[PDB]
């Protein structure tokens, strides 16, 4: 792999610790990184390290490299998982990122329905607000995430919501992102119809996904289109089906979901608008 000195971190300053989880393209381990935070240059920082599994494919390696490169481009923001460094030379590829001790949002919510704590309604609105802020920022950086979902949000020790899993994200210009393929690699239940049927993707497709994410949040980690298999959703979406209102959701926030699910992308809210609406709702709690 080519060197990128501004991101490279010395392997001898990294100490791997316990596994945090694994997927079908990589694994993540906790680690201590001495000197990685130049605001505290003497200190060890607890980080997460993404790396290949022993059964990794060639495509897994190219994907991990591509994920690292995307994270170099998306800037820095409180409500996204930020890249901290990488070990790319003379050894296995290590992609070093911010550590979120409370795991992904889907499990965090399902575990707070013995529960860890109780989610107040204010907590859920705040969580929604933070993620709209993250997506607003990503869209300002001309990034479409394409895989927004509760499983791809991470939660820090201080309950900070961080958008993560940039492996499918793309940088676009002004017009729709378009590449025609045989079959897509995006979770169908979170995809905007124009993405599913027309292979086109804009920031407004991410807005659709955000509406699904809202539904996951206010169902405390429920599964979208409950009891509807992916196989049958193609037809139901084309015919205009939409999810019902979660129990713990206000009619105001449900109207917000349904706006995100507008059939016409240009008629959905923008993330800037969602942040403004969510700012108002959250201050009134
Ligand atoms: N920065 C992190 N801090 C703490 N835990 C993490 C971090 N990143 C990932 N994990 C966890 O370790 C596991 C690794 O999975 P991950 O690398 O996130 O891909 P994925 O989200 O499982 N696949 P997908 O949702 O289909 O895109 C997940 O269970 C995460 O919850």
């Amino acid at each position: 792999l080519p060197e990128d000195p501004k991101w490279e971190f010395p392997r001898d300053k990294l100490t791997l610790g316990k596994p945090l989880g694994e997927g079908a393209f990589g694994q993540v381990v906790m680690a201590e990184a001495v000197g990685i935070d130049k605001d505290k240059p003497k200190e060890a920082v607890t980080v997460a390290v993404k790396m290949l599994k022993d059964d990794a494919t060639e495509k897994d390696l190219s994907d991990l490299v591509s994920e690292m490169e995307m994270m170099k481009m998306i800037g820095k923001h409180k409500n996204i998982i930020n890249l901290l460094g990488a070990c790319t030379q003379d050894g296995p590829l290590y992609v070093i990122v911010e550590y979120a001790s409370k795991g992904n949002l889907r499990e965090y919510l399902r575990a707070r329905r013995v529960p860890e704590e109780q989610m107040t309604f204010k907590d859920l609105v705040s969580c929604t607000y933070q993620l709209a802020r993250g997506m607003e920022y990503l869209a300002s950086q001309k990034c479409i995430h394409r895989d927004l979902a509760a499983r791809n949000v991470l939660v820090t020790e201080n309950n900070v919501m961080k958008i993560a899993d940039f492996g499918l994200a793309r940088v676009i210009n002004n017009i729709d992102y378009y590449k025609k393929t045989t079959n897509g690699r995006l979770p169908v239940k979170w995809m905007a119809p124009e993405a599913l049927f027309d292979r086109v993707y804009t920031h407004q497709s991410d807005v659709w996904s955000f509406g699904v994410l809202m539904w996951e949040i206010f169902t405390l980690g429920g599964s979208p289109y409950p009891g509807i298999p992916v196989e049958e959703l193609f037809k139901l979406l084309k015919e205009g089906h939409r999810m019902d209102k979660p129990a713990n959701c206000t009619n105001e926030l449900y109207m917000m979901m349904r706006d995100c699910w507008h059939a016409v992308p240009s008629q959905r809210p923008t993330f800037k608008q969602l942040v403004e609406d969510l700012d108002r709702i959250l201050t009134l709690t």
